[PDB]
């Protein structure tokens, strides 16, 4: 990381690639922040989508991406495509003099995230993972808890993903329920609580996981396990499946420590459903209102970071941290064993 | 198993030895038991602890198993001992001719445990292991469930038992907190829920475990996770621990399936507080009042059984297949290994 | 194996326990040795089951085997409980003085085949193992062409058996479908081509194995499959389910070398369906009349045996070559491992 | 994939390397589609080969791709060298702007397979992998059937390619018999069929396999046998021997699953032997008649696709899918281990 100069007297420029489902709540929020941001080129490889992206949102359409860098003066490109074309989308935008903005995961495969990571340092510009659950209410509660010691020493931890998505989620589209593209319940569908792992509780020392695909017509698993063991000792349990009966059921994390106990759940870690800590603190009366967001709030840290009045809240390097769990659980679940951290030395 | 005679026109009588704990429960269920059941004869190597018994109970006192056997003509000896002793003790008993009921768990070590049955098989006499919690009302709809395939294919399952032990609880006794005597978190405290796993979900195909002494000084476990894999293809996990601040917390199992989906929570698997299934069953309407027990019922069921009433709802060989889960969760938590049943072939 | 002396002047005595299923057809084939034999004592721990046999075959009846064993003078000891059962049957024969005839597969357990094998060594008493498709045509003609290398090199063998049992034949009695008592797919109801292998093919050095409850209410397998490797450098596979719809379709082996094909099919290798060797063989004009048996003839050699007339042509030795490739299948689908032979040094 | 603007108003253009014996399969191809399609150019580094398909086939000469690659401008260029020549080859090919066609196998090598992929990828040209059997009317049929879910669950599958190669056939060329440019048994001879366990019956979990020379003086295997589990439970084995006496005997394949049993064989999985179903289906009067194709069929769909009137049948990411079982089955065979899927995270 050179400094880069902020940019001061203009809105920031962003273009965009790969026009399907998310792209629409980029688009909106992007409209939300039109005084300080514009997106003026779109690309998509399917004439229809494209078409309907360049008339909500008045940017240039473009075929291919290569093209699209070819021509936009884009500060940021943001790749909202299938997440295995994440990386080799990454390091061509990187190596043509652009910040990355790549929606989650950031990768498929540990040596592709890592060679995006390589790819922005060589060229001196940023790369951003949209995280953008960490900003919700109750997520940042706990963080808060967490920055505070609240806990003291973090003894067990229980995530729960019960979900559920139909066969026809994944026959929307060729890309999805497969290991190059897509991942499974913990890469694609569970990825934003395997993301608390870490940024939570903190470094983690091994996994043991088991994964299967029990019902649907996929080659990526719907349904998974994952013992984990913290470097701090601590021990707990993520346990996912989009095979519920009859719909979402539960997003859930409870975190047990010497001094305190917590648990938010929900169908989306949206409600604060057990808070006992030895001490109270300030933030104990935000506990009724914690039960925009998502990608607005992304947005504006993005901006400001262009600006020069932030630093990225998730790079390339932090999104590291995620994908590393998701690779070594996939290790672990394939082979049987145990898969320690880190993958490299 | 050759057919014993039914004992028809006296009560069956009842010898017992370690006048501890839980020996208080029995004492009660067999007062409530009187008229068709007495206790005979007690054993501690404690002289005072036997004083109170005898005293209570109005039972022949002896200062050891080895003496009472030879003096009573109980038809069962009831083991209330530390867990460790339980298997010389019920082989000795099953030497000199006697039905054993022996508390949980049956046995610490899986070779022990093989051998309390070998030699219980050979005297032609009983072995009962006391797993009173079955007949719990929760428990036993989910079990109804289950046998009537309410769930269709049963796809996750996640059990937390979130309890609070403190060093004072351990130092009770010199046999607790110890591998040979007791056992940790898993084998002593959990024990009435890892019964679950095979009782209720059916048979497991193997574990990975992590389990670890985080805050008590004891050489077992407080703390654990273990992720399961059923012959079914169905996984889940079960965390453990001792250490919950400040008391009790949860007692749970969730079952995710095909057409159903259930939570019983609470401190105790004592409030069902998820249960929808595809379709509605007569057994859905007990579900409120769901939401005596123990040790008395778990007597009427050995009572009937020695009247050729009924047979054994929990014998030694029943007792073996969750002996068998702890010892391979001991096993890979020890090692970091993946460990598969059964485990002798 | 001391001499013993012959029986001459009278009939051979049997005495018979576990009076059900195949007992009868033990029952028909002693029926026909009547002038060589008798049954004289049966027993059964169910009165009804007992009842039927007493009836059928004017036998004394006992309702233990503890007792059958004080009173019967029987030369042999015939056994037809729960396959579990036989070894600790065996053995108390074997200690009380008698030659033992065991059902398959003598042991489920492999600690247990080798000491019923003990037991009766050092009692210096034969024990027999019942494989009655040996003397099959088609099963006889193949030993033959082995036994004179008309195949030479052997380079690849297939065995299949694609069998049908629905739940019902499961849920018939307790025993069934359980590791302790019976054995799954492979040790119960393929074990007669289990046993071609090294029978046939000659010594294995080593499996790899995956078997699996796909459908059935089990503990046991209902599907699997073996890759072998012979110690001659051949190469094969055993494929096996209980799953086939909508009923039994194939019981084949296809034997592949240097100068020969084979293939005997059917539902129970009992069609000639490839004969094809580099030079003719006077055995080659049976080959239409190969595509009395089973127990009767089985009996002939345990009769001539006790007589002085012949040797037994499988013993508990003879038994442990394919209980050691069964046990050597299942530690292999068990830990996912290669398992290589002999078991024990 | 970046869309590519169809070809219309000329023949598609071929040049084809590596004049060999299969060479000839795609020049009749080619001159049964000579409206739609020409071949321009041929090389072949031995003089005499490239002669006589000059001669035959009135395409210009070239002694080098890498000329040949400087001087036509055919739209696809055919790779019918040896195997292991592919790779490097269509990197070639695709660096210089040309969609590939390669002969089978794509690879011999798994990171050479990845990287073709990758090559193909960057250059947005289309890499075709020629796997013509799946055409065959059978094999249709199968692939009919499992597409409608005609057996429901799949529970058993084998299968056998018995063949017969001379060591003349391996000696032809120094090429053949080498791990580098052939690969043995499974790689080369029976490839089509390893090309159906994914292809038929969808994703697979591990393999275990062995694999010998036991007769050619080569250093791949001639002889082979592997252990296969799906990711739905299916188990099965493949079986093949290049020795068999004293010619090809059978290529088949059986699956057996919850409501259907189905048997295709013959020499070449030509004849439909068993064909049952708990329901009937149009498709089943086709049987008898079941019972051009190949290459000329292969080249329609390819033509179709340079038209913009199709996607590829088999493009390099589907050859991928048997490129990654041999290349597990040969990791497998080597270590004597349980290689498990997919083989890169
Ligand atoms: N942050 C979050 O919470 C969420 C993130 N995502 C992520 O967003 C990405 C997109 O997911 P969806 O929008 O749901 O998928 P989608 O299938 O709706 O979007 C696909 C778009 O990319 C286009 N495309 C494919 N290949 C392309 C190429 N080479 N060049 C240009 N465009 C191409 C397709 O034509 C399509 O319009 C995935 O990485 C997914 O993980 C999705 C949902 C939630
Ligand atoms: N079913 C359930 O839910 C429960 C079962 N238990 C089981 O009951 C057993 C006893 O636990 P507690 O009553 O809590 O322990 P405790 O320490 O209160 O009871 C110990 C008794 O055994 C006596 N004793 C020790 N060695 C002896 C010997 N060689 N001969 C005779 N007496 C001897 C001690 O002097 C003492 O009175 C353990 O196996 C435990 O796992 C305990 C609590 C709950
Ligand atoms: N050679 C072959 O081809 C076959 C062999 N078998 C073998 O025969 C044995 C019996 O199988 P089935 O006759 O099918 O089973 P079964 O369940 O019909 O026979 C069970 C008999 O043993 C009795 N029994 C159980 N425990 C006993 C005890 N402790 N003492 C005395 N009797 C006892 C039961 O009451 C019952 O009558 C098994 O080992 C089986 O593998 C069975 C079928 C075929
Ligand atoms: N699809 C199918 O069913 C079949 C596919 N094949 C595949 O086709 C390929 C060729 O096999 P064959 O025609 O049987 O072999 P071949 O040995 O008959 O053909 C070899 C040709 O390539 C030439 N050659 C070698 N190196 C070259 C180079 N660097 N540049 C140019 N030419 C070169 C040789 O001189 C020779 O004329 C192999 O990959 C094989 O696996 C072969 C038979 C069947
Ligand atoms: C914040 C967060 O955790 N986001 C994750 C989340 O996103 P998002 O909230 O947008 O999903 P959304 O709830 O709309 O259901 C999507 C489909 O589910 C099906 N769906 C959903 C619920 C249900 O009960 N039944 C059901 O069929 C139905 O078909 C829906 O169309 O699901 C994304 C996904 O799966 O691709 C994950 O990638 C994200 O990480
Ligand atoms: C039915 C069931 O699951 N039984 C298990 C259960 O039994 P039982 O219910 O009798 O325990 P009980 O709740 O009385 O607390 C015991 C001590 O905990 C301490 N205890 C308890 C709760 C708490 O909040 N804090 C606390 O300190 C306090 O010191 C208590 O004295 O705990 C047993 C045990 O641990 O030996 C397990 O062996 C049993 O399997
Ligand atoms: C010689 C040989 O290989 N023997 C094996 C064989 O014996 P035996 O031939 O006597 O079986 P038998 O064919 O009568 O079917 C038995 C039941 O199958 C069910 N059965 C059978 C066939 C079928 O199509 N469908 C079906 O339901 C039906 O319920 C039948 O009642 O099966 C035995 C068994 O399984 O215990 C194996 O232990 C033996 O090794
Ligand atoms: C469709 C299909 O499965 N194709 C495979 C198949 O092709 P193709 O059908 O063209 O073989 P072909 O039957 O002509 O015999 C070839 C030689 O075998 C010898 N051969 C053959 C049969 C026999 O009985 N004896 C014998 O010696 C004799 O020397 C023959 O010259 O064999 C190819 C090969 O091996 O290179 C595989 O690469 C292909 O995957
Ligand atoms: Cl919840
Ligand atoms: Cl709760
Ligand atoms: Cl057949
Ligand atoms: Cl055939
Ligand atoms: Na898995
Ligand atoms: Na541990
Ligand atoms: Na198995
Ligand atoms: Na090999």
């Amino acid at each position: 990381m050179i400094v880069i100069p902020p940019i001061t007297d203009r809105k920031i420029r962003f273009a965009l690639v790969g026009c399907g489902r998310i792209a629409n709540n980029h688009f909106g929020a992007l409209e939300k922040h039109a005084d300080r941001a514009e997106l003026i080129d779109v690309c998509d490889i399917d004439p229809a989508a494209l078409k309907a992206a360049v008339e909500r949102t008045g940017a240039r359409g473009h075929a291919s991406l290569t093209d699209m860098l070819a021509q936009t003066d884009a500060d940021i490109v943001i790749l909202t495509t299938p997440s295995g074309l994440h990386p080799t989308q990454s390091i061509e935008c990187s190596e043509a003099g652009f910040h990355v903005m790549t929606e989650k995961p950031m990768a498929t495969r540990w040596e592709d995230g890592l060679e995006m990571v390589k790819a922005a340092d060589k060229a001196k510009k940023h790369l951003f993972v949209v995280k953008q659950n960490r900003r919700n209410a109750t997520l940042q509660l706990l963080k808060r808890a967490m920055q505070e010691k609240r806990f003291g020493r973090i003894y067990m931890v229980n995530v729960n993903v019960f979900w559920t998505r139909p066969q026809e989620y994944y026959d929307a589209a060729g890309w999805r329920g497969t290991w190059e593209f897509d991942g499974g319940a913990f890469m694609n569908q569970a990825s934003h609580y395997v993301d608390l792992l870490d940024w939570l509780i903190g470094p983690v020392e091994s996994v043991q996981a088991y994964t299967a695909t029990l019902a649907r017509n996929i080659e990526v698993e719907d349904t998974g396990t994952v013992s984990v063991k913290w470097r701090s000792g601590a021990l707990g349990s993520m346990n996912v499946t989009m095979l519920t009966y009859p719909k979402n059921l539960e997003g859930s994390i409870t975190i047990l420590g010497e001094k305190g106990s917590v648990r938010v759940g929900g169908v989306a870690v949206n409600e604060i459903q057990h808070w006992e800590f030895s001490e109270p603190h300030a933030m104990d009366e935000e506990i009724k209102d914690a039960s925009g967001f998502g990608h607005p709030l992304y947005y504006d840290n993005v901006i400001k970071t262009m600006r020069g009045e932030a630093t990225p809240e998730t790079d390339g390097r932090e999104g590291l941290k995620s994908l590393e769990l998701l690779i070594a659980m996939y290790l672990s679940a394939r082979d049987g064993r145990r898969v320690s951290l880190p993958l490299d030395y």
